[PDB]
């Protein structure tokens, strides 16, 4: 049969996977540059991929130019997921709806798509995102600050780990900074939750995405989290066969 | 005579000169050694006859700031110094030499005037959070970015972000739901940095008591105060350090 090959292309990453028939995956990974991604699908080509989906953040010209490698490696016609101002019965909220971040948007219309009801969505990445979405349907708008990585670099994974072992107050330069950190994000993710009661109601579903989901997923107890919401998102702006 | 003091900081100078005891009389921020030295010389006229400062710069750069000082005034300058213990305070890093100098004398300074457990908060560039149990005991603290700092780190991840101080300022004017760059990302940072200062108000309640007495400093104060009417705002707390730790 036909697979089709997946991608998300945020700013420093560029994830993607295989999936057969409706959703399943059997194969992804996650590349820090295009040749590393280049490296991984090449070790891919080996599956039957006749088709492909993908969401970009990147220049018009960036993608294309990923578009033109990929088209290279199999034999497919990639679909690119573009702005709207509406998509599966989600209204844009931003006064622009194109400067609305295409990750950002897949991945609450998911979310309501799914839920049907009013949602929070949090997305724990490099930089971390959190969108409003009214039951009706309708985008509030959303914000943005970083994430974990970003605060990282900046005042600086199994010795990180450590480290995070406990929140209490660091006695050493790296407890210091990586429970300030996880504080600040969990502080973060504490001030959505609060927003989204008093806007949304406190039955709001609440969906929690991005590689650090985990770090925080203990204060929402009945959060659900979607390391592939996006590709969820992408599936209904991009339809195939 | 008046006493002049400085607070080194990694990128700004912050200064004061002090008449009698500790009433401010003139002072700034100079981002670099030469956006001060110059600065000294603007509204100038003060008899300075003393100098005290804390720095958190390589012994090179420090002389390198004491030195265009040791020229423009009759004074030998005092430096303070990292140390296990001031004024009845003990340091809680476990090498004490690795706690920055300025968080030092700030949370020193806090404990010195509430004779209490508290919460110190300095809200600058870098934001940093430290707490002292009422024996005068400091549990060690954190550390974490400011507004600029995360202004930066999302500018250099993507140059989708990117807009006007204007526009910055008018965004902070709610914390609803931004639907627009610039509103996503000023609520986005500020809702942190307040969900931060809840985070570590909630921490000292734990380990120091719902009794204990809270200190916010730093210039970005003021966007968190409200979640803490009890809170004591000082923008000059590293100062009171500063006298303790260089007496004159």
């Amino acid at each position: 049969a036909s697979m089709i090959l997946e991608l998300d292309c945020g700013n420093s990453l560029i994830k993607w996977r295989v999936i057969e028939g409706a959703a399943r995956s059997v194969a992804g990974g996650l590349a820090e540059s295009d040749d590393a991604l280049v490296e991984q699908l090449t070790s891919q080509q080996a599956l039957p991929v006749r088709a492909c989906r993908l969401v970009s953040v990147r220049s018009e010209q960036e993608t294309s130019q990923l578009v033109a490698r990929l088209e290279q490696l199999f034999p497919v016609s990639a679909l690119v997921a573009s702005s709207g101002k509406q998509l599966a019965g989600v209204r844009n909220g931003y006064l622009d709806y194109q400067r609305l971040g295409l990750d950002r948007w897949l991945a609450l219309v998911a979310a309501h798509h799914l839920a049907k009801k009013a949602c929070l969505v949090i997305d724990l990445g490099t930089a971390v995102t959190s969108d409003l979405v009214a039951a009706d349907g309708v985008h509030l708008g959303g914000y943005i600050c970083p994430g974990m990585t970003l605060m990282r670099s900046q005042l600086r994974d199994a010795e990180a780990r450590r480290a995070l072992a406990s929140l209490q107050p660091g006695q050493a330069t790296a407890e210091a900074v990586e429970r300030g950190c996880l504080l600040m994000l969990r502080g973060f993710v504490r001030e959505q939750y609060a927003m989204a009661c008093e806007l949304l109601g406190p039955d709001c579903e609440i969906f929690l995405t991005g590689g650090d989901a985990e770090l925080v997923r203990d204060e929402l107890a009945g959060a659900r989290i979607m390391p592939d919401l996006v590709f969820v998102g992408l599936a209904l702006a991009c339809p195939i066969e």
